DNA sequence: CCCGGACCTGTGACAAATTGCCCTCAGACGG
DNA sequence: GGCCGTCTGAGGGCAATTTGTCACAGGTCCG
């Protein structure tokens, strides 16, 4: 399946996507990677690709696509727009996109990759940017270890502020990111939190591969 | 000693959002 | 050449789950 590789200022950069972005953005660098910053997205490509009906194909493409206006990327700062034009589609079940040509150097570069088969079944976003933020350390073997700052894990995944409550936090982010990732990729995922006095600074995480 | 306060923890509720599903019907193409 | 049957895909919806928010009980230590 293909092999999707992309800047590590890419992988630490600051954003809110959805899965559906998310997936798309995957086939961007994809074709953009394989060569002016103008993309294209056949219907029944996506479809066959992630299991889906064209129908629900259409749709995650359209809603996530007019859901990219006004978004904006931030690499530490500088920061920019995804789109600098909207979408159109010339042709039925055909969308042509204008990628900020600015971006492509942050595509291209101290490198992050994985295989796209490995993220295909993850729901939750934050959890794609996490899994995204441990490949950065991966060994040929498959396994690796990090300390990721909590204050940082927030900025850069732009997580809602309500999870500054640390039992939130734990609840709904980081259980249940760290299930999805035992349950939906090949890695087995082990954590334990640092503490400074009362407060936990940092998360360290350790993985294998199966 | 024991107090209210400034911290921390986990859970129970509810609201707002997302998931994979379903139904209709016109476009593009080929037989 | 030109109509129609089929595969697409562009729309409109649903109930069931997940994600995001905050009230309230219960731990500690300090002065
Ligand atoms: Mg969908």
């Amino acid at each position: 399946s293909p092999r999707i590789v992309q800047s590590n200022d890419l992988t630490e950069a600051a954003y809110s996507l959805s899965r559906d972005q998310k997936r798309m953005l995957y086939l961007f660098v994809d074709q953009i990677r394989k060569s002016d910053g103008i993309c294209e997205i056949h219907v029944a490509k996506y479809a066959e690709i992630f299991g889906l009906t064209s129908a629900e194909a259409s749709k995650d493409i359209r809603q996530a696509l007019k859901s990219f206006a006004g978004k904006e990327v931030v690499f530490y700062y500088e920061s920019f727009p995804w789109f600098i034009k909207p979408a159109h589609s010339p042709s039925r079940g055909l969308y042509s996109v204008h990628i900020n040509p600015y971006l492509i150097p942050f595509f291209i570069g101290r490198f992050t990759q994985f295989r796209l088969s490995e993220t295909k079944e993850i729901t939750n976003p934050y959890a794609m940017r996490l899994y995204e933020s441990l490949c950065q350390y991966r060994k040929p073997d498959g396994s690796g270890i990090v300390s990721l700052k909590i204050d940082w894990i927030i900025e850069r995944y732009q997580l809602p502020q309500s999870y500054q409550r640390m039992p939130d936090f734990r609840r709904r982010f980081l259980q249940v990111c760290v299930n999805e990732i035992n349950s939906r990729t090949p890695m087995r995922l082990s954590y334990i939190e640092k503490k400074k006095g009362r407060q936990t600074t940092h998360i360290v995480f350790s993985f294998r591969d199966i």
